């Protein structure tokens, strides 16, 4: 049901496969860094990526790097990337390793605290490993024999100047992420999928809206539940409704999926934005 | 007995329930963000709701937030998360995190700042500095405010907010107010008449109506005792006249001098 | 010959007097947030009232909340409590709890300093208070009888939003002091009445300077007596002037009230504000 | 012999002894502020009038309170102001806190709130931190500036601060000029002369204009000697001509090349 | 081999020079702000030059000084200029001082300030805090940002900082371009239609253009193998097209999806 | 070659020399406070007036009085003021003391460091010591015999309001320094003293960048032996020029004065500024 954006796809498999072919004439670059805004898909698209092509993944979260309870960041992704070289030599398959949100706190999310992800030591890091796949010792470790090369998968809303030295020696390569016309059809028809919209009105519903993120084309179609909720809770009374649903005692309620018209949709989406 | 607005009660039962409510294919907004005119019932009704559902709250002032004496109001905010978190695990009832009275400047982006980072996660909620690979209850906040900044609009447009305009009608005022007079002996007309002399008021001009009756006796009181011996007279207690004409009398003086 | 707005005193008086009549059928606020802007006599009015009606008056500053030579605000506030509670079995008449400038530094009148009130402690105590005016322990302290509610006054240039909780359970009530027409009128009248100026001449010096606060009137009466400050320097001559004021030896100079029109008020008001 | 304008003399003089003065029913201004163009004598006036009634000051520079070096310029204020207090409770004489070319925008703002602070309780001057329930005494604050800062206008509605705009006239020109070259042999038409060629200099320009005949007599001795030989020499005894038409000559020069 | 454009090597080559000589009554800058479009090989041609003229160069990233993680920049910049003198003492070689991608707000001020006060005396360049009457090397700077704040403006009035505009030209783009397809087996007319096909864009789309070729081949080989066996395959080795006719038509479809 | 401004010379000439004499009837400022604008020549015009009249020096660096490692700047100031006093009455000649770039990183130059020159402290040992230029003994030291006088000399760009009792006190004097029209010819005529440029060209060039500094001129100048430069590069090939240059082996390169005229000066004026 879900749409996967092909270029998505291919550049986050090319990047990937790339990591595993040896070949020669061309530098291939460790890190892929997919930035764009929020609300796009990013993480999401690259999940339905994972799961098509069957690939293993560790994570770091960025609000991990972000915490002194992780350590030292360079420690830990170290960790990581020796834990999932080890996966490919077990089990014998493609293994990525990847930092989600790697800017976790910073501008129109900033909480103003403490506490934010050094990032010019997460890129340090990264800038170590690059530049030898093979040898990545933890710090302080010097005897250890030749490890799996392992692609490194970031995202983020942008990357810093930081990691420009990366990218000019090709190390890593920048993948904006910011859904086309032809990228929304696909996504939004895939979230009404089975409300027998035809092609064109959901090129009409990506046309009236094209300034939106794809989380506001699915945020409109779960809103049309409200009237059953609604009911719902009516039958089984105010006085009980939280027992009702907290305590899986009974089965959960079953709803039926509603009729509605590309009208009801965009009346619904200018309130919205209204 | 207190009267909640059926279009209010149902709007926020609803938020609540669809938050705790896993239907797939389906993602709901954690946030509710009441918003209209000042003193409008929009706490109270919260509260009447509440307990009609049997709902426990944790409950944030919005100056608890804006005062630099509370320091750090993105580290209160998610102490709060995860707390209301754990009593769903508890107490296995439903719970709910609201923020009064929303509506410095630099405090107004870090709460902002902070809502939309539990609203993109409500699982992952830390604490500044900490890291718990435990997953969290989802917790469903209610907002409340004059009117939300522009920085909320990321979070309506995602849906991961829902904005609800509260302005009371004839029907909610009607029924608000006679609950607010429900033990002063007034009928349907007298409540009608009363709601229908002071159509552009607030909830909270009715229920500031009726405290000034209790004042105005004990104004005429002084008055009659003298300010020169009414400390020796005390160191009133009859039920005040509370008609529809007195009431009004009341009223028309208090718009001749409010704020 | 000062004015006592009759509403001012009659909000403080009702207030006051509210508190000690157990009337059922509403809840009385134990505290009473008068706000209003600088100049406008907000304290004095209250200073009038009480001497007006007998009542001793137990004072906190808003600077000694302030400061840490008061050692815990919440204990001194308690303190204060406890004593002005005392006064009311003892003497056997109306006492009154008053917490002055409640927002000493804040806004235009901030220094930037270190040091400034723990409003949300204060306001934390407050409602601890009100919630039981007849149990007010010291912090540490727990075994004491019942003890006389006392109505509290809070002056200030506005209140908290902190207080929010306070007002909506009715343990609080604003008055926002803000001097009409017929109150000016009224407070410039008592200013000027011994100076032979008319209903009406009083009424056109308001009308003049419609937008200004009650000080700006008796600021304006003051400054008339310089020229009878000015020749009495000369005849005693600049060499012995410091002697003869601050020495008490002789008697204190005796100045005669001058005589003056609203024309003349009118015009030194202008040259003021110009 | 310098000279004191007269209604410079009376207008701080009144404003002083106005503050140690307890009339009833007549309220006083704390602050004096002066105000004008710079180099106009307002501070050397000031100290004039301060000797002849025998009045100790108290002295702040503007600059110390401007610099970052300062630190706290409230604190500052507050530190002067119980010291100026004591010494009236010592001394019993009177006596005055002056600031000096109070025309950075940060603590122009902390020092206008410090004096408006002080300006409305001058009785109760507590350091930040400190309370002490002993009553002060009232000290006369007189304030030197260029213009002050629409910040500083509630002081003058409220009449807790009088603004007075120092421009000297003629009459206050010949008089000070007078008093400038009172030991250069120069007679009275030969000052209002002089005052009649530069109308519309300030009395920092006749001041300088005096120490530049004197630069001009060892400028031609240098010339003189060569500038090769000069140090040799020293290592310009005989009264400089100072007539009216010298003086004329070296302030035309100055005015071709003055800032 | 990769291609310096001459115009380039010259103006930096003559600017490090010029440093190093010590010629009299003439005053040099001591900084060389290019400026210009992004990825049209200003590092890179830098690094060309430095490797030809066997220059060692110490190279602080405009990402360091913008991240406040950074903490100090001025300190940083200091810290680094110092070293290079260093090295001129010791290794009696031409050394230079790069900072690349100039091109926060708070962290550009602080940049700029520094640049000045080190480009005033470029001899005495001292820590924070820090002082040393040792006169150290002067160290010429070359600077690389896409344009330079108005901030820059009073050292290149002075002369203390040169301004060079970096546009690649048609002959410059078919050496650079004919570089990076060297190895490709591309003959001149070949390498000259393709930078005539895509007229308007950066040297950085060239290369970029390049490395798709091989991502194209990659692209084939998932789609046959499909996306569901490929980890299997792996856990694609012929030299690719690369013809005038398949660059083109891949530059085309990265046009038609930039940024 | 360099044109020393006369009203600069004779300034800081008469500034020195009447520190020497003892004339009464006027008051002698000890300290002259040059103040102006960077790339004026504030410092250069100071040193070829100190040359010109055989004038030795004592210097002291903002940057050391910003220098904690010069440790008090209060004691430095003073070891510097007495060490050239003993010049004075050992080499019998004038000696200055000469404080430099008296704001080193303030405003424009602020590179936001916790390090800052105590510009209160250093105020204060100035007004300390001018009030007394013959009793200037070290913080402590006490028991020393009277020394001669010595004027100072300051540099900054501007001088804070903490110096204004020191100038209205005349124990200093402010000398703003922006060259004029009459200053610029002189200055801007020295500099293309050998260029073969008429009066009137000179002026010309003066005319066409009124705005400019001195440093502005003089770097015009020095672009012009660029093309030399740059041939003198191609003849020792790329290869070898840092061998060449820095290696002080062979004789360094002996560069000709080109041929320009005003119409390539201005032209390469407006380059610059464009
Ligand atoms: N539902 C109600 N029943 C009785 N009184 C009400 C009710 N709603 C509002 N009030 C009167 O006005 C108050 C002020 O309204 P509030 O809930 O604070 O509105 P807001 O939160 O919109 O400012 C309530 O505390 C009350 O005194
Ligand atoms: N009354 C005076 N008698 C002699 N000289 C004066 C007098 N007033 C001003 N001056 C000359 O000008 C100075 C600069 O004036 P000042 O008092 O500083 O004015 P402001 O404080 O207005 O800047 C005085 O110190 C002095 O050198
Ligand atoms: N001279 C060159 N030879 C080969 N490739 C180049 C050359 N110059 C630029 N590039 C291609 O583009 C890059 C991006 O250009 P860069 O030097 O970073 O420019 P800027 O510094 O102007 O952004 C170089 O690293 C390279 O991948
Ligand atoms: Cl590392
Ligand atoms: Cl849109
Ligand atoms: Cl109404
Ligand atoms: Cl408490
Ligand atoms: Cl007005
Ligand atoms: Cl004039
Ligand atoms: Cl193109
Ligand atoms: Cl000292
Ligand atoms: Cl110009």
């Amino acid at each position: 049901s879900y749409y996967i954006a092909p270029r998505f796809l291919d550049k986050l498999a090319v990047h990937i496969t790339k990591n595993f072919l040896n070949i020669p004439g061309v530098r291939v670059p460790l890190i892929l860094g997919i930035h764009g805004r929020k609300g796009e898909g990013k993480t999401f698209q690259c999940e339905l990526a994972f799961e098509k092509m069957g690939i293993e993944v560790t994570l770091i979260s960025g609000g991990e790097l972000e915490s002194p309870d992780a350590g030292d960041p360079a420690r830990l992704i170290r960790l990581r990337y020796r834990e999932t070289a080890e996966l490919i030599k077990v089990r014998g398959k493609m293994c990525v390793l990847m930092i989600n949100d790697l800017d976790a706190g910073a501008g129109r999310f900033d909480e103003g605290t403490q506490y934010t992800v050094n990032t010019q030591l997460v890129n340090a890091t990264l800038m170590n490993i690059a530049d030898n796949p093979t040898d990545v010792q933890l710090p302080g470790s010097y005897d250890s024999n030749p490890i799996r090369r392992v692609p490194i998968i970031v995202t983020g809303n942008d990357f810093s100047t930081l990691y420009a030295p990366l990218i000019r020696d090709g190390r890593m390569e920048k993948f904006y992420w910011e859904p086309n016309r032809d990228d929304k059809v696909g996504i939004v028809g895939g979230i009404f999928a089975e409300d027998g919209l035809s092609q064109r009105e959901i090129e009409q519903l990506v046309d009236t809206f094209p300034k939106q993120s794809i989380d506001f084309f699915s945020a409109l179609r779960s809103r049309i539940y409200d009237i059953q909720i609604r009911d719902f809770i009516h039958k089984v009374g105010f006085e009980r409704i939280s027992l009702r649903v907290v305590n899986s005692l009974e089965a959960p309620p079953e709803f039926k999926k509603p009729d509605f018209s590309l009208a009801h949709l965009i009346e619904s989406g200018n309130l919205v934005l209204g």
